[PDB]
């Protein structure tokens, strides 16, 4: 693929090619753990993808292999900056801003695919989970660590995981903090497919292209519909929001607008009350 | 208004005029209690209204006053035909088919307004509740009777009532089986407005007309949206269904249709992936 | 089995034998796509099955093989009659009446089993999904096509699917519009069992008989309970409706009815307030 | 009424009369604040009432007036024994056992009526909220104090309050920590009725007697149904639990039991599959 | 108050004083309708407020009176820039970005109070609703207009409104598109208090100061708890996120961090498994 | 090294380190529970909950029986089933297993079902509501309600669906078939499968991996999982844990001290974080 750099960052790499964006967490010396700046940059990059009318799919992955030969998607919050009440940014502010990133990935009307090679651990595991889809390399390793390292994600990390692998397996994952292979992760329902490491990016590109040939309006409505099964009124906001969008493409709707601007009463008399 | 009979029934009366249909429960010797046939006919009448592209609003009310001077919207299930496991129809089958009627009124994409003069009691009270709106006459009397007469409605009768008057008041209504005035009913939030008896139908017509001047598409989407706060996936079905409806009016959607019929790949390349 | 024709239709075939009904979509020249009339007839047949006190289980399947040797359960909405805002009926009205069929299948207190040979695609796929159970032949092929053909089902097609195969696999199914084999469908959780094509009906009959040897009241309560995990207040309506049904079979409840009819205060004094 | 002491406690008083139980919080020197012992005892008394087949209604109230002439329902958690992580019991164990009491009151199949004279503040306010009904004396004063005293009830204290007074008023109550009169509390929807201080107990008894003349089975099903609008699967458990109870009173149900005991196949062939 | 300008914008004004921020929509020639830029700026200012450790409360209001003597909070989407599929920004992109602003106001851990003088109509009405609290001047006018002007808000505008005024009144508001006085709005439950126009800001400041003397941790937890009753897993994310925040302030939690950094197994053996 | 912790008629109850073991001991009825069995089970689980050293509870059945067969639990004892419920010795109809279900589900300790042989009917639902399930390869799972004139439309239905999905959950209940340990794992309702003589050791092994974790983290997580299912009751548990943690902060303590000292609280130093 001919990837073009789209913007420069300190902790990540960001590329575009056709309708695909690629976001790479680039802190291999920390197994691609995120510090607050990493989350800020990830958020910025995902926002850019959201605003780009040409991009329909974002591939999210980690830099590797590292000098020690190991692969990693993301090892979660950088523990070396963890202080009282959160992860300390350069101004001394404790933060949990990955929560904001989680929501953006979840709600943006573009499909996000996690491409996992090596470790997807802790907060890194939850990031893989909230991505729409996950493609794993056969060397991928999945797991949570919260109860061992003094943390937990009781939001999407728990409930949404249960909506993927079911309640028994979700609890096992969090309580024991074991590691799971790519094959185990696929069998339990949380990984869509598994390929060799050297095929991981091309598979992502293949899946991305099958989506890029579909109707953008259809895709965004379906993504909202899936969220609507989880996120109550916030889910309804996204789903109803797309209904409003589509309604704003109708003549019936436009008559309401035109009537207001022309200071006359609207005339919906020709329009039927359908069953 | 020039109401014209639209179809003949044994237990009810059914009229249409302009964009309004009027359905009248007609068993005043039973304070308008419904027997299984009454529910069958009500259901049929609402279906007819649903199918008529000219009808946007349905007024539901009870026949009166009766020979005793009393008014009644509906007194619920006819206890005189109640047998083992439900209300016995003319074929000997026990039924709780008012549940089907509740669902039809609740889901049909037309506004239904209960016009309550006199008693709306028991199953008759639940009917008023599931109508979109309620306009009451000053002589209206509301209440549940289940725990006194060996019944209960633990479906929309309970949960949906709580979404109207709040949990404290809903529990009071059901546990004590007291009666409530039109003013008390409005104050608690379950009656939209109150007018003198002789003004009841005309108020109904005025409210119907204010809705009939609105966009049918906007109205149906809103009704689905309101149901969506209550009915989980069934509510999602109605709201997403309207999104599908609207999407079927877009050129983007039509390309998908035409491509299939012409046995060619669709080309959505021109359409943007909006924010 | 000695199937007996139960009623004649244009687009479907309808049989009964013992406690089993069999409904067959009969438009093999369109891979059994449904037009509005097809849905009307399916709805009528399911209502009949619902009304028949002898029928406990309904088998739903597609006519085949076709003259080209191919099998199909259902290929979804007939694209050849699709117009603005829906599928255009013979009177010129745009419809999405499959939504009503979905609700009927989902809520009727009889077990519905989809018998899928060959294609269950698009709206045909959602139909299989909303059936209680699915038995597949080895030649079955499952998938959604919405984003490719300019449609989507963001109701039961999305949310309820996620409650079967989990969020990751449900999104994949819709975003990519691939086809899935029977073994794949079974592994992901949406097909209950797989058998050879010529053993499909006999498998359906056997499963039906195992249900028919059970308590009808127990089965209906369970079906409502499953819906209740999905359909919010609509689900409560079904579950509470069954509690009412059962309560109408009690002596305690009848004392309430009798008291009213005999115009005396009820006497529940003998009855305990159990823990 | 002739109240009889039913069991002796240190921190509360417990009486019975006919089908009514009365539980009185008795620490007037602390405006009836609860310490862990108080909660243990309250739980015990409510359990007793639950196990007593003669008791249908429980009245909950505070001892008063105090020597200063002041009335109090309950001032919440006893701050004088609050320590690290909770309220410290006599063994040094930090506890939040009022959460267990909230659940018992909420789920027990008997109606609980809070009789509030004077202060219902903090955890004392939440206690009034979770009781089925609330009757207030003219001198009643309601409010939350968490954000002022370094606490919060983000459980039934927040969500369930919103289901009573609506989201705007519920947020106001908690954010500002003001006090509300009986009239204000009634108008907002969280108090069922208001009576003079010296009529409070008689009003409680009158409401209780109106409940005690109803069907105990109807009442328990209704209470479960109301919970089911709030408590997801736990609510389904209560409601389905009652359906099971009712089914266990049927001959159809008994056929299953007998068949098992007699080591024979059950015969449900005579029973219909109702609509 | 000595308000200080905090940042310069085109469509709005932004001030700070003590723990209070004030955001003023400043397009009085359009009754304070928002165009995409207005939303962009509102979003930025609310983000600024969120990031300011000194700000606990945000007052949101409209500029007025206008040259015509009229007051307005906000009249919703600027119809003069509405085009196909949304509101057209300065780059030609159709947007519904008020949806993003809604989520920010709803989720940010500071109390937002709408100060409504004059019109809060359509999208402007939904903005007032999603603020935590609303204080109205006695000249305030509330209402929705969607079905008249060819729009609807089927997200928070519908469901969340029902959680404030109940289902009956919410439907009325949307279906008829009438106007409601401050008094009617308070009576129905969606306005917290009403004061004279000349007292509106001082009342806002008064309420803000009562919140500013409270515990910030308590307030954020409560706000998340209220959202959790509406927003399913998204609500859980906020509520669990705060639990994580608090857990990150515990010694027990830090031991997990330290063990990881020091490359040793954690020792939680000293910590109890509390009831 | 198990130590008897309390004596019961229908069950056995032990502790060792941070693990409690509760054993249903009515093998002559395939460990069916009568109201007393449930009362004792509730009592034992309450004990475990109240025991500050206990972090994990293993639940299992006595076996093998004299007929060589294993059983976790065969559900409600049909031999005492009467009108409206299971008749206790004072003549009262009961459904008190529902109370046990809630206790197991809500207690801030991990409960692991160790299933050898039959987990059937109400016994099957008990395994389901336990946090985790470890099965021996001879384990057999299933529901029987519609066959024996009962049903569990609460956690037995909805919660099962949140484990195996709607299609499989309905199959299980409608047909009342039996499922192997391997089948149970493949569908998602069993965490792992081992040989029968390795069953207890696997449970102990799993318990220990949990006992080395943070008790606060584990309780918050269990509540968080319940919250995806139990609406406001789930919120009560989750928010309750937030309150617990807030009661460990200085900020929170200022509010208490201020009240006790009859002075206005001073939270002025504390930030309004993002
Ligand atoms: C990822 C894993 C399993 C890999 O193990 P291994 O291959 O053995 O690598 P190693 O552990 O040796 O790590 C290599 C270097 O990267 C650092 N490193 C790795 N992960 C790090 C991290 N998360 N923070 C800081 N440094 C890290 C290491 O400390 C080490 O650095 P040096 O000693 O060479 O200097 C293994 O490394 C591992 O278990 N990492 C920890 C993962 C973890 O526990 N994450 C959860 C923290 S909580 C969280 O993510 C979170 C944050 C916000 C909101 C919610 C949340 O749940
Ligand atoms: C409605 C009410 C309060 C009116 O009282 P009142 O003005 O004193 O009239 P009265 O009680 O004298 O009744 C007049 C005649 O109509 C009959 N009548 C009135 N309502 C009836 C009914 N529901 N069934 C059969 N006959 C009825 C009466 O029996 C009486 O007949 P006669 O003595 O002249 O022969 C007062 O009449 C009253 O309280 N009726 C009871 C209403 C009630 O308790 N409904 C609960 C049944 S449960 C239900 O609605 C339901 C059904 C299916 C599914 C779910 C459900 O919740
Ligand atoms: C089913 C499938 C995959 C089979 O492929 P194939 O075996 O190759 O058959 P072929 O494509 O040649 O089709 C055979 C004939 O049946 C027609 N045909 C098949 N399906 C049709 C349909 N759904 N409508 C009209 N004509 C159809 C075809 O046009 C063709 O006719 P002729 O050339 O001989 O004239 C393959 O045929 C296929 O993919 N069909 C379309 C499936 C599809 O995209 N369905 C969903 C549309 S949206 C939906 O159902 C829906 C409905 C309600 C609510 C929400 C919704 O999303
Ligand atoms: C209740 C109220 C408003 C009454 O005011 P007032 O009439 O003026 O009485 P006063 O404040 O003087 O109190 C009288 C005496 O009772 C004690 N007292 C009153 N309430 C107490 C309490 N809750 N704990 C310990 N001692 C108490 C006082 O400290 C005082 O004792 P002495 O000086 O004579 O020694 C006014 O007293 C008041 O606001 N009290 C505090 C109420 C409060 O803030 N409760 C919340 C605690 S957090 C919570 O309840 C909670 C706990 C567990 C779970 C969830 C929860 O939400
Ligand atoms: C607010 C209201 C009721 C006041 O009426 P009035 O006092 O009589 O003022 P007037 O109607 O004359 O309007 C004054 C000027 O401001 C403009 N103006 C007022 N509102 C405007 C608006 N929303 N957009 C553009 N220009 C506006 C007017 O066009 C007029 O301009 P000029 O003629 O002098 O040039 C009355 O003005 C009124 O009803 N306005 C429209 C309210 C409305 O229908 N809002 C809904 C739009 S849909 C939406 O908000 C939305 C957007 C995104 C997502 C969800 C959503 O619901
Ligand atoms: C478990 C199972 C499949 C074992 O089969 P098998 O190995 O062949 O043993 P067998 O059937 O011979 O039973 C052995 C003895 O234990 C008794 N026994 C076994 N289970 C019993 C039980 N549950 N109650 C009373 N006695 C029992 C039997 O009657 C038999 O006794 P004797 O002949 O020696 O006298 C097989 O035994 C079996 O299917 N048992 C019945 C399981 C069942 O249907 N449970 C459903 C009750 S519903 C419930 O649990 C419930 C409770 C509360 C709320 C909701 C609910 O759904």
């Amino acid at each position: 693929m001919d990837w073009h750099i789209a913007k420069h960052y300190d902790d990540i790499l960001y590329y575009k090619a056709g309708g695909i964006a690629k976001i790479v967490i680039n802190r291999p010396h920390k197994r691609n753990a995120f510090r607050p700046q990493t989350v800020f940059e990830l958020y910025d990059a995902f926002c850019n993808a959201r605003e780009d009318n040409r991009i329909g799919v974002v591939l999210l992955t980690g830099a590797g292999p590292h000098s020690d030969g190991k692969y990693a998607f993301c090892s979660g919050g950088d523990q070396s900056v963890r202080g009282e009440g959160g992860y300390i940014d350069d101004q001394g502010t404790p933060r949990l801003n990955v929560l904001d990133l989680q929501r953006l990935i979840r709600s943006m009307p573009k499909v996000v695919i996690a491409l996992v090679a090596g470790y997807a651990i802790g907060g890194g595991h939850v990031l893989h989970l909230v991505c729409d889809l996950t493609i794993a390399a056969d060397n991928a390793i999945f797991g949570q660590t919260g109860p061992k390292v003094g943390s937990f994600d009781g939001g999407f990390g728990s409930s949404y995981l249960a909506r993927i692998v079911g309640q028994k397996k979700a609890r096992e994952i969090w309580y024991l903090c074991r590691q799971y292979s790519a094959q185990e992760a696929e069998r339990m329902g949380m990984v869509n497919t598994v390929v060799p490491v050297d095929r991981l990016e091309e598979e992502g590109i293949q899946w991305a292209k099958e989506i890029l040939s579909k109707s953008p309006l259809a895709i965004r409505c379906l993504k909202a519909a899936f969220n609507a099964d989880c996120d109550g009124q916030a889910g309804l906001q996204e789903l109803a929001g797309n209904a409003t969008l589509l309604y704003y493409m109708t003549e019936e709707g436009s008559e309401g607008k035109q009537a207001f601007l022309e200071k006359r009463p609207p005339d919906f008399s020709q329009y039927p009350w359908l069953p």
